[PDB]
RNA sequence: UUACCAUCAACAUGGAAACUUGGCUC
RNA sequence: CAAGUUUCCAUGUUGAUGGUA
C-alpha cells in the first residue's frame, strides 16, 4: 500500500458530517481463540450466557460473536472448561484454543473491532435485526397499517486512509407485529373453508424474518400435516425434538404447538430448513395497505428525513453511548476511545462545465434543472417520424383519447412533418391477437415509428409475449403501457408530454454536447447484468464512444454460457465496438477509459488480475495496438450520507462535489461523487474505484471526466445516479436479458435505443 | 415499462478470519 | 485443494408507493 497522493486544488472547499471515530494504537497483540461447545447449542444467547458464567477463567474483558472469542492476554494453548445448562442440565465443553496473534496494524482485526462495537450497542437495549441494530424506544405503531417502524442504526467499523472509522446509516425498519401465525388466522377468520390456498398465495414469494437468530429465510413452502411435536436430527447426528432444540438454544417456549410448520428450501448445491410461524414474523410491508395516498405521506414523513434529523439521531446515538458507563467500560478496557463529537469532511465543489446545444451554451448552475428547455427547434440527429400504430382493447377508448389528442399538440413549438396515429383497434385482449395485428399490419408506419402495447392491469406473459414477438422476430421497437397508470386526466401533463417519449428516443433522437479538453479518447461503459435468481445466463451490456464528440454511442448484448464463468463475449464485444469506430471516424484511439459496474469490494482484485489482463490480452486482433487504458469501478448501494454544515444546520446539496479523503478504501483508489438530486431525503454518493490508471490522470481530471461522462444521458434536465453508458448499457442490457432473452436486432443498431 | 430520486422490502453473488468434513501423494 | 458453519462486511438487481413533474 503506497502512500498516494489524492487531494486536488481547483475547486471550492465545503463541509460534510459522518466519520465519527479516530482511536490511538496501543495493543502489542491480541489473542484469538476458536470455541467449540460441545454439545453443540446454536443460539448467541447461551454462548453469552454461559461465557459470561466463567469470568473468573475468562475474564470481564471478553468478545464472543458465536464462535470466536478475543482476549487481550494470553492463556495456555488449550484451557478446557465444564458448563452446566440452565434448561436440560446439559455437558458443555468449552474448549479454548489459541489460533491468532493479532497485530495493532493488522487488517484482521476489524472483525474483532466490530464485535466488540455490536457488545457495545447490544447494552443499549437495541435489538438485532438482519443485519442492523434497531432501537425499540422510539417507535412509531400504526395499528391500520398493522405496522411498527423503528429508527435504528446501520453502523459498521472500516479501515480507511484517514484511519479508523465508524459508517452510521439511520435505518428506519418496519416490522409487522402480525406475525405468519397471526395473519394465518387473521385469513382464516376471514374464509374458514378456502384459507390454503390464500396461504399459498401470500407466503410463498413472502420472506419471513425469525427472531431466535435474527435470520431472514425465504418461504418456498408451507405444510401443515407436520408439527414440532415430531422430531429430526441435527447437525451432532442425534436425535432432538424441536420443543427441546428451543429450550436448549433460544430457550423461548412456544405458546402453542397446533400450528403449522414452514419450508425453506435452499439454493442447488441442499438442508431444506424448517420454520414455526410463532417465532416466525412478516416483512412488515403490506403492498394491500400501499393502494392509497395516505400511505407514506402518513408514514414516511418522518421515515424519509432531513439531513438535520439524520444529524440528530446519530447526536442523540452518540449521546446515549457516552452517557452510558456500562458501554464506555466495554470501549475503554479495549482502549478504543470513540469520539464525543460527530468528525467532518472537506468538501470539493468542481469548477462546473458547459453544456452545449445547437446555437446556445449555458454555465450549468446550482439547481441543473432544464425541464422545459424542449419543444425549442428541429433537431440534427433525428430521422423526423411520420406514422406509428396505436393498439387500444374494447374497454379504454377515452383513455386513449387521453394521450394523442394532447401529443400532436407538442408538434406545435417544433412544428415537424407529423401525422396521426395509426387507430387499430382490439377485439379481445385475452392473451392472443394483439401478437397478430402488429406483424399483420406492418405497414405503411413501419418506417420510422412507435408500438404501444396497452393492457388493463398487471399481466406479466402478455407484455413478456408482445414484447418478445416485437423485438424478437421482426425488428421493429415496443412499448408497454398500463391504463392502470393513465387511469386518471390528472397524471396526464406529468405522464404523456414531458415524459414517454421512450419511442422517441428509439430511433435515436438526441444531441448536447460537454466540452472535453484532451485528444482521442474513447470511454466505454461496460455493465454486468445478472440474473441469478432466474439462474440463466447473465448478459452484459456493452456501449462505447464511437466518435469524437461523444455523440453517438455503440450497443452490444451477448448471452454467456453457463457453468462457464469465463467470459466469452467481451473480445467479441470490444471487435465489434471497434469496428463500428473504425467505421464511424475511420481512425484508432489513444486511451481507452473503460467504466465496470456491479463488482463487491472484495471482487475487485479478480478484476485486477482475471478480467482485465485478458482484456489487454485481447487486443492482438489488431497489429501494433496496444495503448494505455484506465478502468473504474462505479458503486450505487453506498451507505456513507453526505451534509454541507451551513452555521445554522445541516443541508444535502445539488450533484457536484468530490469526496476524497477519509471516506475511500485503504488500497485502491476511491472518490465519491454526489448525484442524488436533493429534493428530499439525504443523497447518497456515486462511489467510483480505479483499478488501473496508466494514463497519468491527475484526480481532478478523471473526477471531472466522470462527471462530463455523467452530463450527457438523454433522458433528463437533472444529472444521473451513474455516468452515461451505465445506465444505457444497464437499460438494454436488462431489456434484453429479461424480457425478450435475446440479442437485439442489427437492423436497428443506427439507433440510441438504451435510452 | 414512461425522466430520475428517495425510502422500504426481498433475492443473489463475492472477499477475509479460522473451525469441521472429504480427497492421489509423504 | 474442495464443500459446509459462524463472524465481519461488500455488491448489484427486482417490486412497491411519496416527490419535482
Ligand atoms: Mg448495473
Amino acid at each position: 500500500k503506497e502512500l498516494l497522493v489524492k487531494q486536488g486544488s481547483k475547486g471550492t472547499p465545503q463541509s460534510l458530517g459522518l466519520n465519527l471515530i479516530k482511536i490511538q494504537c496501543h495493543n502489542e497483540a491480541v489473542y484469538q481463540y476458536h470455541v467449540t461447545f460441545s454439545p453443540s447449542v446454536e443460539c448467541k444467547s447461551m454462548r453469552f450466557g454461559m461465557l459470561k458464567d466463567h469470568q473468573s477463567v475468562t475474564g470481564n474483558v471478553t468478545a464472543f460473536d458465536g464462535s470466536i472469542l478475543y482476549l487481550p492476554v494470553k492463556l495456555q494453548q488449550v484451557v478446557e472448561l465444564k458448563s452446566q445448562r440452565k434448561t436440560d442440565d446439559a455437558e458443555i465443553s468449552i474448549k479454548i484454543q489459541l489460533t491468532k496473534i493479532l497485530e495493532p496494524c493488522s487488517d484482521l482485526c476489524i472483525p474483532f473491532y466490530n464485535v466488540v462495537f455490536r457488545r457495545v450497542m447490544k447494552l443499549l437495549d437495541m435489538k438485532l435485526v438482519g443485519r442492523n441494530f434497531y432501537d425499540p424506544t422510539s417507535a412509531m405503531v400504526l395499528q391500520q397499517h398493522r405496522l411498527q417502524i423503528w429508527p435504528g442504526y446501520a453502523a459498521s467499523i472500516r479501515r480507511t486512509d484517514g484511519g479508523l472509522f465508524l459508517l452510521a446509516d439511520v435505518s428506519h425498519k418496519v416490522i409487522r407485529n402480525d406475525s405468519v401465525l397471526d395473519v394465518m388466522h387473521a385469513i382464516y377468520q376471514q374464509n374458514k373453508e378456502h384459507f390454503q390456498d390464500e396461504c399459498s398465495k401470500l407466503l410463498v414469494g413472502s420472506i419471513v424474518i425469525t427472531r431466535y437468530n435474527n435470520r431472514t429465510y425465504r418461504i418456498d413452502d408451507v405444510d401443515w400435516n407436520k408439527t414440532p411435536k415430531d422430531s429430526f436430527v441435527m447437525s451432532d447426528g442425534k436425535e432432538i425434538t424441536f420443543l427441546e432444540y428451543y429450550s436448549k438454544n433460544y430457550g423461548i417456549t412456544v405458546k402453542e404447538d397446533d400450528q403449522p410448520l414452514l419450508i425453506h428450501r435452499p439454493s442447488e448445491r441442499k438442508g431444506e430448513i424448517l420454520l414455526l410461524p410463532e417465532l416466525s414474523f412478516m416483512t412488515g410491508i403490506p403492498e394491500k395497505m400501499k393502494k392509497d395516498f395516505r400511505a407514506m405521506k402518513d408514514l414516511t414523513q418522518q421515515i424519509n428525513l432531513s439531513p438535520k434529523q439524520h444529524h440528530g439521531a446519530l447526536e442523540c446515538l452518540l449521546q446515549r453511548i457516552s452517557q452510558n458507563e456500562t458501554a464506555s467500560n466495554e470501549l475503554t478496557r479495549w482502549g478504543l476511545s470513540l469520539h464525543k463529537d460527530v468528525h467532518k469532511i472537506e468538501g470539493r465543489l468542481l469548477p462546473m462545465e458547459r453544456i452545449n446545444l445547437r446555437n446556445t451554451s449555458f454555465v450549468t448552475s446550482e439547481d441543473l434543472n432544464w425541464v422545459k428547455e424542449v419543444t425549442r427547434d428541429a433537431s440534427i440527429l433525428t430521422i423526423p417520424m411520420h406514422f406509428w400504430a396505436l393498439f387500444y382493447p374494447k374497454r379504454a377508448m377515452d383513455q386513449a383519447r387521453e394521450l394523442v389528442n394532447m401529443l400532436e399538440k407538442i408538434a406545435g413549438p417544433i412544428g415537424m412533418r407529423i401525422s396521426p396515429p395509426a387507430w387499430v383497434e382490439l377485439k379481445d385482449d385475452r392473451i392472443e391477437t394483439y401478437i397478430r395485428t402488429i406483424q399483420s399490419l406492418l405497414g405503411v408506419e413501419g418506417k420510422i415509428q412507435m408500438v404501444v402495447c396497452i393492457i388493463m392491469g398487471t399481466r406479466d406473459d402478455l407484455y413478456g409475449a408482445i414484447k418478445k414477438l416485437c423485438c424478437v422476430q421482426s425488428p421493429v421497437p415496443s412499448q408497454v403501457i398500463n391504463v392502470r397508470t393513465i387511469g386518471q386526466p390528472t397524471r396526464l401533463r406529468s405522464v404523456a408530454q414531458k415524459i414517454l417519449l421512450q419511442m422517441n428516443c428509439k430511433l435515436g433522437g438526441e444531441l448536447w454536447g460537454v466540452d472535453i479538453p484532451l485528444k482521442q479518447l474513447m470511454v466505454i461503459g461496460m455493465d454486468v447484468y445478472h440474473d441469478p435468481s432466474r439462474g440463466m445466463r447473465s448478459v452484459v451490456g456493452f456501449v462505447a464512444s464511437i466518435n469524437l464528440t461523444l455523440t453517438k454511442w455503440y450497443s452490444r448484448v451477448v448471452f454467456q454460457m453457463p457453468h462457464q464463468e469465463i467470459v466469452d463475449s467481451l473480445k467479441l464485444c470490444l471487435v465489434g465496438s471497434l469496428k463500428k469506430y473504425y467505421e464511424v471516424n475511420h481512425c484508432l484511439p489513444e486511451k481507452i477509459v473503460v467504466y465496470r459496474d456491479g463488482v463487491s469490494d472484495g471482487q475487485l482484485k479478480t478484476v485486477a488480475n482475471y478480467e482485465i489482463p485478458q482484456l489487454q490480452k485481447c487486443f492482438e486482433a489488431f497489429d501494433n495496438y496496444h495503448p494505455k487504458m484506465v478502468v473504474f469501478v462505479v458503486q450505487k448501494k453506498i451507505s456513507t450520507n453526505l451534509y454541507l454544515a451551513a452555521p445554522d444546520h445541516f443541508v444535502t446539496p445539488s450533484p457536484g462535489t468530490v469526496v476524497d479523503h477519509t471516506i475511500t478504501s485503504c488500497e485502491w483508489v476511491d472518490f465519491y461523487l454526489l448525484a442524488h438530486h436533493v429534493r428530499q431525503g439525504c443523497g447518497i454518493p456515486t462511489h467510483y474505484i480505479c483499478v488501473l490508471n496508466t494514463a497519468n490522470l491527475s484526480p481532478d481530471h478523471m473526477q471531472r471526466l466522470t462527471f462530463k461522462l455523467c452530463h450527457m444521458y438523454w433522458n433528463w434536465p437533472g444529472t444521473i445516479r451513474v455516468p452515461a453508458p451505465c445506465k444505457y448499457a444497464h437499460k438494454l442490457a436488462f431489456l434484453s436479458g429479461q424480457i425478450l432473452h435475446h440479442e437485439p436486432a442489427i437492423q436497428l443498431c443506427g439507433n440510441l435505443f438504451f435510452l
